[PDB]
């Protein structure tokens, strides 16, 4: 099985680690980005998601909310925690980063996306 | 001042419920999608997430997760609170829906995007 | 049948005229977009993609990139040419947006997503 | 300098051949995938894009439209030429993969999105 409690690096260096995943599903941690486009200091800022539980699958798709500390912005992850060839568990990811903009007008420039690897730290 | 506790609806015709938001900006919830990708019948889902409280802003951003029930799915939904010009709340969000793949090398299609908008119901 | 060529503007109140889609489905065109994340002013910029023509499909899914020529950025369009309940012609349509960074290591922050629905102007 | 033009290879195994940059930044090519969702047997497929010349940057932005000729969808492409510090061409890009659905109502699902690496082959 792979399981999302336990410490985890991504691709940009940034750490995150992760509790006990309770019978729901529920989970929470902590995550340290390595990167900002902000221009202040990183903190460590709390994450709380969910793991798929339907079918109890080896292989299950998760969720969470970074809830920065040192922006206004939100990121969302989504994924699957996978057992790769090699038998090492890698989350794959993508993520929206969203911004916090003045106006509904500029929701359109709000929004950005992309990818990060995982595996064991 | 923009808040996420309370029902809301969106551009497809889902509901969601969202309750009371306390000191971290933690938030739990249900979801009711109008639609599917799946032949199963829809059930009421669970959702967690976070609102961002940094500088006290009127029209924070957030981020919630829902763990379908009914799927071995996932979404993740990210977003900003506006105060419409009119005056009404409206929640400016974009997703990412995450399928469930047999194998890490179909993990390319995996992941679907789009947008929603909320109102209160 | 939906067709792209001609003028349309979408939800943001962006114009753009497509040209005649040839018989592998090619077109060119110019965009006037009403919203820039930039300080230079918005000049009109020149657009090219292609309409899938697989089945010869009455909604046919296309593409297309719109070169800016006021900021060193790209966005790419793809959607869908739906002919709506109502009988009107709409372009269900997502986009990526992609600045310039000066670092490779900055690529994560450099992809902007949103959605536009277009009608005939 | 960073050109597009030159043949590449992605992550996923998937090659492309692209031709000459013209002076307005234009360019066309071709496309081999090495994955697809659909049940069709994979044909290379033609793919038009621009790069962007403002201010002639050395690791400029671009973006293109593959029109597959094996599936009824598009693919947009869009990203960044970066010299990396080997000093190797890379193309650094997300893409957004369009399905064809039958009804405006089924819109919602139809965008797919994810990442590709392209380097020289
Ligand atoms: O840095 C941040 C917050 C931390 C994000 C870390 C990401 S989460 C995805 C990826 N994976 C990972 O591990 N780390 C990165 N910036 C957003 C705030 C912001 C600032 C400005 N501004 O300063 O002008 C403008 C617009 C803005 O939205
Ligand atoms: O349908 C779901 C769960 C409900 C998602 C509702 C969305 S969340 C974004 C949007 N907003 C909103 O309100 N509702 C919608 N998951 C699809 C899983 C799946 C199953 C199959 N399969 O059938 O095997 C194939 C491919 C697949 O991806
Ligand atoms: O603004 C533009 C060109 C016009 C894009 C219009 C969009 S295309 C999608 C949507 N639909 C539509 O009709 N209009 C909008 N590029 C921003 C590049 C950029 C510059 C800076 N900077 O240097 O300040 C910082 C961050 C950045 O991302
Ligand atoms: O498989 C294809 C065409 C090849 C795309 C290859 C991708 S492009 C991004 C990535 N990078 C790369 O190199 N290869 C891959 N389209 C299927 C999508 C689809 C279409 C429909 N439909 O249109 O009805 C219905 C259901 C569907 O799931």
């Amino acid at each position: 099985k792979c399981s999302l409690t336990g410490k985890w690096t991504n691709d940009l260096g940034s750490n995150m680690t992760i509790g006990a995943v309770n019978s729901r599903g529920e989970f929470t941690g902590t995550y340290t980005t390595a990167v900002t486009a902000t221009s202040n200091e990183i903190k460590e800022s709390p994450l709380h998601g969910t793991e798929n539980t339907i079918n109890k699958r080896t292989q299950p798709t998760f969720g969470f909310t970074v809830n920065w500390k040192f922006s206004e912005s939100t990121t969302v992850f989504t994924g699957q925690c996978f057992i790769d060839r090699n038998g090492k568990e890698v989350l794959k990811t993508m993520w929206l980063l969203r911004s916090s903009v003045n106006d509904i007008g500029d929701d359109w420039k709000a929004t950005r996306v992309g990818i990060n690897i995982f595996t064991r730290l």
